[PDB]
């Protein structure tokens, strides 16, 4: 705990971390149970929540979703090029996950019943700490102690196993997922910094609205063993702020890479 702790002490605010091996079990646990804001790092389990519907409805992921000028909301890159020709179920999830674009992210939990839709969703696949309660921009908060829009680092890396690795998608939908999450582009600062440039890494990335609140959880397939799966949020220290909150998310990452066995 004590490079964890220090790391921590170094940052001035809070860093939760959970990794575990799948190959021996093994774990690397830091305030694992402590909640932290969700911020963007929902709209993984969104895109699952998606697929685990794709099991269910034939054509969902090919189905046009047609919105308007009124569905777009900042930090929208994907949505907005295509608020021309709408966009498919399918293509909003990727966006959503890989480029963190928010309004997809908004259409998306309309399609699934709202924050309660995939609250839902996480307690069906045994996720008892995960809650979204409010839509983007609102989410991103980070509101101290406030238990809105926020999960664990281990609720997060148990339910990110079980969707990438495990039982709770088929294997088509858990492929899918996988390969959302390898084609990230928000996420190169942080866990994969941490990794041999010859591995294969998934992730999604969260960063709320105070600058040292953040985050990033993925599946990590090193050569030759079993992935690990992990997960590292922060909370900021608690307009010109310099957090660096990217290089604690790494720092932290590494330390759970080297520490395991």
């Amino acid at each position: 705990a004590e490079p964890f702790a220090k790391l921590e002490q170094d940052f001035g605010g809070s860093i939760g971390v959970y990794a575990m091996d799948t190959g021996s079990g093994a774990t690397v646990s830091y305030r694992a149970e402590e909640r932290f804001p969700l911020c963007s790092s929902f709209k993984g389990f969104l895109a699952a929540a998606v697929l685990a519907r794709s099991q269910q409805q034939a054509g969902l992921l090919d189905t046009p979703i047609r919105y308007g000028k009124n569905a777009l909301v900042p930090w929208s890159p994907i949505s907005e090029k295509y608020l021309t020709t709408g966009m498919t179920v399918a293509e909003l999830s990727a966006a959503a996950v890989q480029y963190s674009d928010n309004a997809a992210a908004n259409l998306l939990l309309k399609e699934l019943g709202g924050p309660a839709g995939l609250t839902a969703f996480m307690r069906s696949i045994g996720d008892t700490t995960f809650r979204l309660d409010r839509w983007e921009l609102e989410l991103n908060s980070a509101i101290p102690g406030d238990a809105r829009d926020t999960s664990s680092p281990r609720a997060v890396t148990e339910s990110l196993q079980k969707l990438t690795l495990g039982s709770a998608l088929a294997a088509p939908q858990r492929q899918q997922f996988v390969d959302w999450l390898k084609g990230n582009t928000t996420g190169n600062h942080r866990i994969r910094a941490a990794v041999p440039a010859d591995w294969a890494v998934g992730d999604k990335t969260g960063t709320c609205g105070v600058y040292g609140t953040a985050n990033d959880y993925a599946v990590v397939w090193p050569t030759g063993r079993a992935p690990i799966v992990l997960a590292v949020y922060t909370r900021a220290p608690n307009n010109k702020d310099d957090k660096h909150s990217e290089a604690v998310i790494a720092a932290a990452a590494r330390l759970a890479l080297e520490g395991l066995g």
